[PDB]
């Protein structure tokens, strides 16, 4: 049995872990919305080889996964788990977490994204020749953005993307279930405390993460 202090402690731990590991601070991201790539800078990015853009995008992707791994390591529970389990959850979840995190760097006012110090739109990534993939990411980002997720809602929802007992290949499934259940309490409690119950019915379906992430892979 988990008590009110223990649950409130959990909420606060997951929120603090995200803040430490967030990588890009929200205030900085919002401050930088005014800073938008010039036509010559967009052209510059368009002119680059697919290979250069993939190297850059991969660098950013790998960096953001490290910050996910860290976030996990600070969730009180995760280190107690066995390594096979740690690995299964991160392998299956880490990209799906980056995708949710990425929504903070999307601006719905002008359909731009933060990339390498300023904002621009889809056009930046033309060299990749993955218009469709970029379109999904920009739609999905637009759809999460509409909900104005707080830092703590991100923290908590992100933790549940990771700590999922249905992932094939877990050895201590029951330890993962106990952890997920507690994170579900943490999230649902915090939602009640914040008057934010409305979001649940609007969170993207569990497949849409998995589906889209499949496309990336
Ligand atoms: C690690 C995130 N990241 C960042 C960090 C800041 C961020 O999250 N920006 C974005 C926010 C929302 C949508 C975006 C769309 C395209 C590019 C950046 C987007 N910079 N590049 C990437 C790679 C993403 C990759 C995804 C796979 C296709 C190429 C872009």
């Amino acid at each position: 049995y988990a008590s009110l202090t223990e649950i409130e402690h959990l909420v606060q731990s997951v929120c603090k872990s995200y803040r430490e590991t967030c990588q890009l601070r929200l205030e900085d991201l919002l401050r930088q919305r005014s800073n938008i790539f010039s036509r010559e800078e967009v052209t510059g990015y368009q002119r680059k080889s697919m290979w250069e853009m993939w190297e850059r995008c991969a660098h950013h992707l790998t960096e953001a996964i490290q910050y996910v791994v860290e976030f996990a390591k600070r969730l009180s529970g995760f280190m107690e788990l066995c390594q096979n389990d740690q690995i299964v959850l991160l392998k299956a979840g880490a990209m799906e977490v980056v995708l949710v995190r990425m929504c903070r760097a999307y601006n719905a006012d002008n359909r731009t994204v933060f990339f390498e110090g300023k904002y621009g739109g889809m056009e930046l990534f033309r060299a990749l020749g993955c218009s469709e993939l970029i379109s999904s990411i920009f739609d999905f980002s637009h759809s999460l953005s509409a909900l104005h997720f707080s830092e703590d809602e991100i923290a908590l929802y992100t933790a549940l993307v990771l700590i999922n007992a249905h992932r094939p290949g877990l050895q201590e499934k029951r330890k993962v279930e106990q952890l997920q259940y507690n994170l579900e309490l943490a999230f649902h409690h915090h939602l009640c405390k914040t008057h934010r119950q409305s979001i649940l019915a609007k969170l993207p379906p569990k497949g849409k993460l998995r589906s889209l992430c499949s496309q990336h892979v």
